[PDB]
């Protein structure tokens, strides 16, 4: 989806600064996601680090006048949502939607925002669509 | 001045760092059982010192390497006042319990939780200038 909002580890790479290490956060990963061609993947993927980051919103209190973790992830927020409304409306050779009801895990801020980076990454360097078996 | 040398918590950074913090993470604190109906002199000796603990061990979980609004650097602060009040402790030749025999038990609290019983403990600086005309420390 060319305009990307520019998600960078910029801020990803603060916010992963400032949020415990032991801190587990919920997503329901999509199996294959690191093996399977992006276009079989990158729609269900999308659309459940939306609803992890906002779920995740929720756990802090607004102070947006100095990079604050609540800034920076309504920031990642709105950027993924656009993802999601572009994958919905760009829909071609790619699965768009169906099930949405993967097995939700537990990840490190660490391992979940490297899988954020991948995910948006994903839209990057992606052209070749269309089988996912 | 009661011991008040940089004994000046100032929650402003306090109340940031909660709002920082995921309301959903747990925070380990060896917790002394009835500190909020006892008075101070039996248990803001072990308190204070299992404060640093936990803030210390928080150091851990958090990277030195951020501009602006810093998780790392408001607990290293909160860990310098709180290492302040162990020294008033230290020389402290005043006999009420300072002490706590061992450790207490371990409980887990949320930020908010957390740094109210934080907060408390450092006021607690204040509104100890007894000992002898005090109850005991049980409950029953
Ligand atoms: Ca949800
Ligand atoms: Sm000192
Ligand atoms: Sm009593």
């Amino acid at each position: 989806c060319r305009n990307r909002v520019t998600n960078n580890v910029k801020d990803v790479t603060k916010l992963v600064a400032n949020l415990p290490k032991d801190y587990m956060i919920t997503l329901k990963y999509v199996p294959g996601m690191d093996v399977l061609p992006s276009h079989c993947w990158i729609s269900e993927m999308v659309v459940q680090l939306s609803d992890s980051l906002t779920d995740l919103l929720d756990k802090f209190s607004n102070i947006s006048e100095g990079l604050s973790n609540y800034s920076i992830i309504d920031k990642l927020v709105n950027i993924v949502d656009d993802l999601v409304e572009c994958v919905k409306e760009n829909s071609s050779k790619d699965l768009k939607k169906s099930f949405k009801s993967p097995e939700p895990r537990l990840f490190t801020p660490e391992e979940f925002f490297r899988i954020f980076n991948r995910s948006i990454d994903a839209f990057k360097d992606f052209v070749v669509a269309s089988d996912c078996v």
